[PDB]
């Protein structure tokens, strides 16, 4: 492996855990969180099925925790997210919000451009620019991603750059206030979940079925953006993993919670 | 065999295997495809039975995986295939499209004309035109042929050139993005529709019936390109539901894995 992961793990300041200080900033402006997902999938440029488990989750969290949320997305994922009966942001500007969230979406290069892994050019209405106006505005932003290319990862770019194939030309510049690197974006969101759970005492993932929203985003055309099976999944990983990791932290916050 | 098969297999580059990056590149454009067969056989410049059947079998997968397929091709050919309800290309235009596809049509050669392997020269309108265009508009092309002198061997023209009988004159200049060389052309486009399969999860060659397909256009005109009862490049109907078996049965046996 060469990816992103393995090297931000070994030379990220260690004085927190990976997540600890997304988790901080998360609870700390649950005010009105807007949450960014969304990545199109070259050279359909079809949105995946990572990113948008992860977003409703997060979103799920917010509520649970007495906050209101709102999703800027795709029309495709907007569609797939219909059943949940997710708030679909319109217009949404910056200043809104208390806090701006991107799970797994493209961010621009240096060259102004978005791209894949594969360095094939993504062709869609970017969504990353509210994220620069927050910046700008001093407005809390997290980001989650799992390549290099995504929304947050301009706070790591020297790394892409150095680790990753066609890190100069599709290491994204664009940076979050607290990013949240993982193998599957959706795991990193929901670990996040699993951390301001412990944290609150709650658990905000009771109830989370990961087979059926991957397969619900799947049967109205969200696809893998790793593999071409037609089969429900996530980032080439088959369902039973994800079901498995999700079991993981369901159980490790239900230990902790009931200490 | 003097041929081109033998040379490809052997020098092509290996980083994939053979059939990968057109399985690739069909799976990534589904959308409206354009496939293009027939190929005049001279002196009597009827269509032969190498390339109808491929043809039939991507445009039945292109359908199943959702996606739009569209048959240009010469007029015995369309009769031929007309009992199999597949859509016919009208006028078409390359923008219309996200892929074409050549399925063993004949290709221009360095002189501007189209010749037989044996060198004898087709007479028959072009049918190759389109694929030119489509290179210079940078829509995805992919061609499938045994003999050089297809739409899509001017990816390998050096190649030809050298090693096949003819080669200067009858290698065909005509490129294509991705090109499948197979000792039978129908082959090569099953093995695509396979590889498809085992991708997708889905055995796309399910109900295939080689014996009929080949049965039927035979018996309604096409004939056999190289010998000349119903066959293909002069090898038994038998040999063709062989191979056909072959890729069924590796293929269900990779997605129920």
């Amino acid at each position: 492996n060469r990816g992103v992961l393995k090297v931000y793990l070994d030379y990220r300041r260690k004085n927190f855990n990976f997540l600890h200080n997304s988790t901080k900033m998360f609870l700390d402006n649950l005010e009105r969180v807007l949450i960014v997902t969304g990545f199109p999938i070259p050279p359909m440029m079809v949105a995946e099925t990572d990113g948008p488990p992860g977003a409703l989750a997060i979103y799920r969290a917010v509520e649970m925790l007495g906050g209101k949320a709102e999703i800027l997305t795709y029309s495709e994922v907007e569609k797939a997210l219909e059943p949940f009966g997710v708030s679909l942001a319109r217009t949404p500007e910056p200043e809104d919000y208390s806090l701006i969230i991107s799970v797994e979406t493209p961010g621009r290069a240096a060259d102004g451009r978005y791209y894949s892994m594969s360095a094939l050019e993504i062709k869609r209405d970017p969504l990353d620019g509210i994220f620069l106006k927050a910046r700008a505005l001093g407005i809390p932003t997290i980001g989650v991603g799992d390549g290099g290319n995504e929304i947050g990862m301009g706070k790591i770019r020297e790394l892409v750059v150095g680790h990753v194939p066609h890190g100069e030309k599709i290491a994204s510049v664009v940076e979050t206030d607290e990013l949240i690197v993982s193998a599957v974006s959706n795991w990193g969101a929901y670990g996040l979940v699993a951390q301001a759970s412990i944290e609150v005492g709650r658990n905000l993932l009771e109830g989370w079925d990961e087979r059926r929203v991957i397969e619900a985003i799947s049967s109205a055309g969200l696809i893998d953006g790793v593999s071409k099976t037609l089969a429900p999944s996530v980032d080439g990983i088959r369902l039973m993993v994800h079901e498995g990791i999700v079991e993981l932290l369901k159980a490790v916050v239900d230990e902790a919670i009931k200490l």
